[PDB]
């Protein structure tokens, strides 16, 4: 068994979708049978994601192993069945910082170390190292072709396609084909040269992928065969759609994969696509609608919140219902109120860092909590719903975080060591796919059929315990706890219709294909709700 | 007195309308008071676009000295009135004709003749040639910038400009700055490659023009400063609009004309817009509307008569009415019939070549005869009208030509020394602006106000005078002749309405602030019309 | 007063003397009376040039603060009076060491790290730093042009040219003009290219040097002009010299500086170059000339001692004498003996890291004290003196260094915590200009002729005095000690002609224009013993 590699670039402009792109083909390819993977280059200084705010790239991805990663490596997660690692992703920064510890400690024995090779070394044993035991991987490389960000790894990429053979490697390209309404037609110029910049850098082009608007002429797409050196069959149209799980039909349609599997003398069976076809027949044709509204702080941009964005989506596709949502700014209830949260079937406060206007995340807490309107919190909408809760019911008077209030005098949230009371009495990080305890009687526990479960985390402060009896015995389920410290993991309302918080993140692990019950059940509460408000 | 260049290109995609902005600017310039003037380079094979079809290129535009040009010529009358000539518009094809000549004669003196520098030879000296005696020139390089089909002009260029000095020379690039849906936002990338495509042939621009559907943003603007070289103040944004007309306006609003005096240490007065304010003012605010029919040939692509269209609209300027224009398959008129020829307040019969459905363009001179509906015929379109009225009035059964049917028997167009009658007894092309003997009491004389006029022209065959006879004769009256041989220049129908068709191409001179005698009386009668008909 | 910058840089191929031409154009400078200094930009990885070995980049500069760098910061040294520090060189590893720690201290709050801007920003700030206060900033770029090596670089330099301004920098750019015996001529083809390349990149030369091994024809350099937008008197061309110091004669005579100071607005006095012709004159006009044998172990690659060499021409200048150096492999006297070292005039044994041969370097040591062969050691070589007359003089069985042998029974030369005794009994790198005292009694002392002196180090090991009173005792002169503890720093030997070692490096403080009394003196010595011999 011989791994082959499929390079995925794009030149022209940016936000084509090449992790989109190359997602959709690795679903196809799984369903032809074959051992795929994917992973993703990026072109940053940063080291991680970590250093990084949402609203400068989006949601950071959460993966199993606890590794912080690009947005991307969950759109990933959303098309194939493999598991993303730490190994399927990293940066420029990265790199150097690994480089350079080597030269600290010698490992070069005092030779000069350059960017050929030594750099582009270290990328090629990455991907060597992410690709072992695979059938195909892909390999998304960041940056935009003909820009100083990515030539390193274009180099190392050029370096591979020789040492490999071209037997076992795919070049696949995604370019813009624009519309020009001025004219009356779109032109093809851009796209050749950016061919021809690949060119010059050692690349010749397999694959053509034409992003547009709308479905590319044959003549034109011939054209572009014949300047770039590129058969006709290999030139593939890409109009945009309004779901992105209709591309893998698209992508089949047009014969992206019998051309792939004929390259690397692959016997594929014929790929079995109807698991999407059904979530599309579903998508296209939901029975109902509700309407979720969601308090935070990064909505100005959507990235920010997409993993949880499209996990009720996911909701929805199994509810056969149509999700809507606002987006409402945390300040603005804090500063205009609940008026805001009026016209609401459901209520969504989702988690993040920045005390911001938390206060109106917490108004909005109480509103959703006192008018028993469908309410879901995650990460710290939890801990929100958790000082909400204790501050009015259990009347814990300024109930808060030690993160944003050291002596809060009713810290419901702490460090484990900060734990203390309301008298000062007192007794690093959460991440990754953790085994939590889910309470037999609790609705999570049915919602997942099962005595525990396993979802990803991303969180530093916990709640207090000195002060938890008080909110508990208040009147406050605790629908499970996690393991060796049995810490409240997830909590439900006794007598509200629907209400469920939780500090783990099932953003992360709901799929198109499954769903996830607890988006299941709240997107279903809120139509619940919005027949009962009727 | 040293004459100053300005050099037009564009990349990224064609079609962006580099003789649109390269017109708009030199009336800005005319308009402080300035020498300018304007030549186009083609980067074509074929010397004369007299050898390419109307569909082909669309209309090709006829100098005052006769020559066969590009339609932007006929763009640049249009804005300044600096005439055109033969000087002004020039092929690659017809470079080599010209060097090949001169080898063959023996004027290289057995040295190799090069590209560098034979052929830029040719070209900078009839650059300098059409800037003599101007202030200043504007150079319009046709094709995109990256392709090979222009680069030895660009090269003669950047060899001029180091000649003259950069005191004398600027160079504006057009891009495009297209706008991404998907993203929500404008991508500028395409640009900054354009630029450096420019600077790896020895070319810095000075002056950048964004096209695009929208106001480029100044952060934008600035982004592109900053990796192109270029102030700020030097990026010009340009969005589409719906009237050329509205350039001018936009242009000096960037304050671009400034830039390019003190560029060229000149003490330029300020602009005088206002014939265009009011042209501006007038279009967007007409009275009334009025349909206008167009039966030909090329109405595939409106280019084939565009010169012809903006004559129309130059008529409905004055007589502040929108025009209307349907176009009409001749193939149609004479397969479904007049049927197609109603609802229109008036018709128009344009020039051109091809036998075609001229048989129901005939059909339709006579329908709109008949029926008394406002009609306008130019070149071919009297040729049209003469055999209608010849066939259908003056009994002259198959009246036709002998460019289609030699042995016609009622020839009434033919070739001068062709004339012949019905018993076969007889007794190249006519081009440019010629003087026409209007008849003093005829409408045309009246609505010129002049007892001759001078036309452009363009065609081979003649009012057959051994047969005139019996048309003028059977009531027809012929409005004008020409001047030597009284050439039947054009006609007018004694109870018709308003029935005019003539030899000349009135489209060639009318402009949207003098506009047109005979398109003020042909577009007022189809309004009348319509009045009449309500 | 406003800084100026000009920026250094080179194509076609490697190994032009980027480094030499700016140097020589310094003096230059510094003869028009201008404060003229000069940075260094190294396109590598590795952090700092300390963990390369000699074999791999040659010598390793030491500067007067102490930082270790690229050797051409000595031959800075060599052509301008003005004191190199670490501020006049850093390496591209260095930036992102530097970046990488901002990030991790959270420098960037949350933003994308980008080579554009943030990587060039720190460019930006290390080359403002290093011009400051100075008239004239000579910026030498490394690596080569078209290469991604330092195409960050590149942009940070056009992003500064343009927000500094054109009137404050100037683009000089080396090239080959290679000669094809073949044709039986030079070719500019490649310069033509070189250009375009930085064209490409929005860099525009202004200054081109055409290096060759012959004086480029006038037609020549007006064709480059041609086709690269620079005047004629902006060529200048530069054969192939047998002398460094002939250079600043050779680009005054082609009228370099004063293009340059019409450029920067600059009334600049005619330069003095009468001391550079002075050296000159001497170095062509010797009156004699000896033969000196060095000892060594990387002497495979000339660069590796080349501070010493030059050091070694300046003293030769100084007394009109040809300077011939033997290379000679320590691990060769191991084998082949002493018989090697026959037929020389003087003794010199650099010095360097590294047994390898450095038993045959004592046994060397020794035959040139024994046989009153005119003898010089530097560091290693001083160490291996020491070893040489304390074994075989005051009987020091294995008289060694702790960095070999962590047992040596005699460790003369141990770190200051490692001293001990033959007994057992007891009681990080030296760098940069300290001072020392010399015995007054001493002959450098009164070859100096100031009590003190201040030398460069690079040292980490120290003469172990718990044994020294052994050494000393036996008869060997201390001629100076260092400073708190007086740490043995120059040894004479008090009967041998002429046979001096210490643990400075005077070859980093020799000049051609001042020369160095060490180095004077030995190879006056060489010379005089010569004719002892004769
Ligand atoms: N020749 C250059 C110029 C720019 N960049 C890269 O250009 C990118 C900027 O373009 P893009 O990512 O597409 O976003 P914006 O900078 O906002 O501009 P645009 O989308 O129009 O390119 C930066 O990441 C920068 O690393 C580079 O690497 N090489
Ligand atoms: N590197 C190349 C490739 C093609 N061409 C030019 O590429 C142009 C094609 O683009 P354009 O003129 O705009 O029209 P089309 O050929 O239809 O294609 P498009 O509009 O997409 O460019 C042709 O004119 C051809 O002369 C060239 O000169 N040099
Ligand atoms: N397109 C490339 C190719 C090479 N390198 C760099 O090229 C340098 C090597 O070239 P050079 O210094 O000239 O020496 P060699 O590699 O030995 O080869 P040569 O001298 O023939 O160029 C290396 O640092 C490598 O990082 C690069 O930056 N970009
Ligand atoms: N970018 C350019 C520049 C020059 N030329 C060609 O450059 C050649 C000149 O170089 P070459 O034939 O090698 O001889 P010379 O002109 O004498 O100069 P050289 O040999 O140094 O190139 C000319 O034929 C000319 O056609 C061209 O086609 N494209
Ligand atoms: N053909 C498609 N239809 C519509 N938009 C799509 C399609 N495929 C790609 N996109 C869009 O591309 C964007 C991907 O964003 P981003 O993560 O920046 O892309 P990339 O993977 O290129 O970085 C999304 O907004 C998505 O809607
Ligand atoms: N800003 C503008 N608004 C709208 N369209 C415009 C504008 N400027 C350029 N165009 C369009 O560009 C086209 C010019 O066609 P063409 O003659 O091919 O341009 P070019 O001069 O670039 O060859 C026209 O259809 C015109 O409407
Ligand atoms: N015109 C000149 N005469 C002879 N060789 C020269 C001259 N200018 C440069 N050099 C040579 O250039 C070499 C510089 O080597 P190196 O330091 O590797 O170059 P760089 O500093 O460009 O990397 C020396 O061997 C020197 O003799």
């Amino acid at each position: 068994m011989t791994t082959n590699y499929i390079f995925v670039t794009g030149g022209v402009v940016s936000s084509l979708g090449k992790g989109i792109a190359a997602a959709s083909l690795a679903a196809i390819l799984e369903a032809r049978g074959l051992n795929v993977t994917i992973m993703k280059l990026d072109p940053y200084i940063n080291v991680d994601p970590g250093t990084m705010s949402p609203i400068q790239h989006g949601e950071v991805f959460v993966t199993e192993d606890g590794a912080e990663t690009d947005l991307d490596l969950g759109h990933y997660e959303r098309f194939i069945r493999t598991k993303m690692s730490r190994r399927n992703n990293f940066t420029t920064g990265r790199i150097y910082s690994d480089v350079l510890r080597k030269e600290r400690r010698g490992d070069y024995l005092g030779a000069t170390v350059q960017v050929i090779p030594h750099i582009t070394n270290a990328i090629k044993e990455r991907v060597l190292e992410g690709g072992e035991g695979h059938d195909v991987v892909l390999v998304e490389i960041g940056g935009t072709v003909g820009d100083i960000e990515s030539l390193p790894f274009l180099e190392a990429i050029r370096q591979m396609a020789v040492e490999i053979g071209r037997e076992h490697t795919l070049f696949m390209h995604l370019t813009l084909v624009p519309y020009m309404a001025a004219s009356g037609e779109v032109k093809t110029k851009p796209t050749q040269h950016s061919v021809k910049e690949l060119l010059s850098i050692g690349i010749q082009p397999d694959i053509l992928i034409c992003r547009s608007d709308r479905a590319v002429p044959a003549n034109e797409r011939a054209k572009i065969a014949l300047f770039c050196n590129v058969p006709e069959k290999a030139v593939i149209s890409l109009k945009d759609v309004d779901s992105i799980y209709k591309i893998p039909g698209l992508l089949k349609s047009q014969g992206l994969d019998d051309y792939i599997c004929k390259r690397f003398s692959l016997n594929c069976p014929e790929a079995n696509l109807s698991e999407w076809e059904q979530v599309i027949f579903e998508e296209a044709n939901p029975v109902s609608e509700v309407t979720i509204g969601m308090v935070g702080k990064y909505i100005e941009l959507p990235d920010a919140y997409k993993s949880v964005i499209e996990a009720l989506k996911h909701g929805g596709l199994k509810n056969r219902v149509s999700v809507n949502i606002k987006l409402i700014d945390s300040q603005d209830v804090e500063t205009r109120g609940v008026e805001i949260l009026k016209g609401l079937d459901a209520i969504l406060v989702p988690g993040g860092f920045g005390y911001r206007g938390v206060e109106g995340m917490i108004t909005t807490a109480r509103f959703a909590r006192e008018n028993n309107i469908p309410y879901l919190g995650i990460c710290l909408g939890m801990q929100v719903a958790l000082i909400d809760y204790a501050r009015h019911v259990a009347n814990m008077e300024n109930a808060n975080s030690t993160e944003f209030v050291p002596d809060c005098k009713y810290p419901v949230v702490a460090l484990i060591t900060e734990w203390r009371d309301e008298n000062g009495n007192v007794e690093t990080m959460r991440l990754g796919a953790q085994q939590c305890q889910l309470v037999d009687d609790s609705l999570v526990r049915q919602l997942y059929n099962a005595p525990t479960i396993v979802e990803r985390h991303r969180h530093r402060y916990e709640v207090n315990n000195m002060l938890l009896k008080q909110i508990e015995d208040a009147g406050l389920r605790v629908a499970g706890r996690s393991g060796d410290d049995q810490l409240v993991e997830i909590i439900e309302v006794p007598n509200h219709p629907w209400f469920v918080a939780c500090q783990f993140h099932p953003e992360f692990t709901s799929t198109p294909r499954d769903g996830h019950p607890l988006f299941a059940g709240f997107v279903k509460a809120a139509s619940e709700f919005q027949k009962r408000q009727a």
